[PDB]
């Protein structure tokens, strides 16, 4: 199968406003994020501007193609694929997408999405002067789907922190550590998961 | 009934023009401001910048589906159901949706929508400085039905005003009230309903 | 008919690139501004920036139906509704419209809407820090048809001024007049009709 | 025909993607920019922030209709219409279009679309303070046809230069002329025209 | 063939999702920056605002046609064509494009495009106000297809660099040099092109 035969496939068919769930199986979407700049921040306010690129890894079966003689991935525009509902609680400005909006899906279904985002958070920009640093905790999960149709997790993190970070920011990173929480809101009695991600960093001397 | 075909069915029916209204009876939409942030604050100009989710249920009885052996909730783009056309009248910029524009759909046809909203008010910030603090009154309501058609339910949840308030903003919250108006304009000759939610911060000292 | 069937027929037959001219008249349209803010001002560079309702008014028979056993009114979004073309000569920045787009009908054809809108504007601020006050003058009327196809006349001088003003606004409203002229420029051979709002306004003591 | 028609007509054949080329020659477009406001000048960067009509005028023939018992004229979305792929050339910022996005056809195919557009230039702003005044020159023309496709010509200017020029502007206009220019680049050995407009302007005494 | 059809054809057929893959091989896709202006600098920051020139150049074989009695070459938009999903990685806006999405199409299948671009960059500014000058290096690739799929290098160094450039700009550029980079990261497989683009510049002294 070719490239166009597979995408065309994908488009028609594809349902971008259905959740891939498998019978009763929560889907499992992985979070994890890549820092590459912070480029401002105030220690009054307790606010942080920031660059990174989120990491985001879920299976569509419904995309699955037989790859026997076919490419083995493809690029698809986000608007033809289903993608989770994730958004950073403590964000105070919507994700500005820097990258264009394609998605790397494989034959067997699994989907890559990996954009780089500018955002505005509200953390804990304290000590950020200091040798310790400030620890600037963000918070990504489903804003719609709670934990029996959306499992986030984080990945395993044995890739440098400073990896793609910019060594031209005034900032540099001294740890970034990713945990996950089940939490209940009062809205509603399910319990909605997240990752915490943790950003460790200071000002360079 | 799976997923998809709950959504298919939404999509294909679903008049998003069309205000459910049940017979002579108004559509009941209840309305509630959990606050998360307060970023900006001006004394001088009466102006306040402020993120909040804004909790919004009624019903629409088409979206309704039988539960027997299917979900008893989809997720659903607000662009395939109707949705009140509420507005924050001193409202001084327009709304800032930082989450994903997606309604929760119960299969007996009730909706949540909760989107996290950055917005600019004029509102009293008259004595942000004092213990006693400003206390900035929001109003929301239907633009453009009146009480015949939307009533708004101005009920809140007694839990703490600062149940998802951010530990990190220069600002705490002394209390949040909410009560609901009938008022009759010059333009019109019914009258249209709101909410009134009178946020009383002050600034950290 | 219902509110699903009244909406469905406009939606179906609605043709909103087609003026209503009904047989060689003009359509009238009303135009009047309601002031809700005064934001900002500088006398300086003669700029202001204002928050007003912008109440709009004209007939289109062609969405009129028989209201025998049938609602009065629907609301109806702009985008399946002809909306003149009106436009503010002085504006210097593009109208951010705060509400939601959504016009009032009645079973006649007549047509309310009424958006709030924030927008800038070059005009007369000279004197906003006296007792006479400053006076900016607002011109609405028609980009691209002249007097033979729309007309602009004013509302109502019975609602206060003050009258959804903002009690928090750094300025108050000493006064509100409306005139239409109606004026033959260079580039072009035809009349077109405006709205000329003058807003008398002062910095408060 | 009616207006109705004549619109329907239009947007059922109009073929927004096609240049109206009548045999090998270029569509004539004529370009003629009309000053309404200076808003923002920096003779250290060489910045200037500008609001003027763009008035643009071509021809497509099949647009035409008979006009015997029918209007001459139409106002029509410029969606619906092929329009010249101008820019100028040292602009800094995407031009914000203040108007509705109508353009005039008249019956013969003629397509007046004059748009108020603020945007702002990289330009000679040095003696803006003086009595002989800064010269601003801003160049516009076709960003991807050639000279056999697009011909960029200056209108006609019996027109007054700040005959819609703001009275309240810091700025005054002493003059404003128009020249075009055909330059072949070092890229491309296919020659590409310009009209340059030259803004002799100056800060008011 | 006449350009309506010529342009009937490619929108009717044109796989703007599909890379133009021709066999196994990677879509040689060409990078070179012309820069306009330098609008903005922060030496503190290391930040960089600027204005360029992207011009991209491609083959897409489905998009030829018989050129016998035809025209070379016409204006597509790029909305219909496969584009490069290209990006600049050390961006910290999104890319502003200042003029009309037009690519330029040949008979052959050779496109260019080339949009101007306002974009921020995170970069060395240091020794901007030095003889020697400040040394930005901006990268830009494929954001999702790997260097079996597309390649990137820079158009061939005969041409120009200030030949384009603001005589109004505060800044001066000293030198621009284009080279190509392959690069494997530990986050993915596979190895990714990217064209790195250094703009020696400094402030006019
Ligand atoms: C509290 N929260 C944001 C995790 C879930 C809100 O529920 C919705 N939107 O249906
Ligand atoms: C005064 N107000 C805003 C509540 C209602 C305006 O009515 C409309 N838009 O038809």
């Amino acid at each position: 199968l070719d490239r166009a035969d597979i995408l065309y496939n994908i488009r028609q068919t594809s349902r971008p406003d259905v959740i891939p769930t498998q019978r009763d199986r929560p889907v499992a979407v992985s979070v994890s994020l890549k820092f590459i700049n912070i480029l401002e921040v105030n220690e009054i306010t307790n606010e942080v501007d920031v660059v990174f690129w989120q990491q985001t890894t879920w299976s569509d079966r419904t995309l699955a193609w037989n790859s026997s003689h076919s490419p083995d991935q493809v690029s698809v525009p986000i608007s033809s694929l289903w993608v989770p509902d994730l958004a950073a609680y403590n964000a105070i400005s919507k994700p500005e997408v820097l990258t264009p909006q394609l998605a790397r899906v494989v034959s067997d279904g699994e989907v890559l999405y990996m954009p780089s985002i500018r955002q505005r958070f509200s953390c804990d920009v304290s000590g950020v002067d200091t040798e310790s640093g400030a620890t600037c905790r963000i918070k990504i999960g489903s804003w719609t789907h709670h934990s029996r149709e959306i499992s986030v997790d984080p990945t395993t993190e044995n890739s440098d922190d400073s990896e793609y970070f910019s060594q031209y920011s005034r900032f540099e990173i001294l740890d970034v550590t990713q945990k996950k929480n089940s939490v209940t809101y009062s809205c509603c009695p399910e319990a909605y998961e997240d990752v915490e991600v943790s950003l460790n960093f200071r000002k360079k001397g």
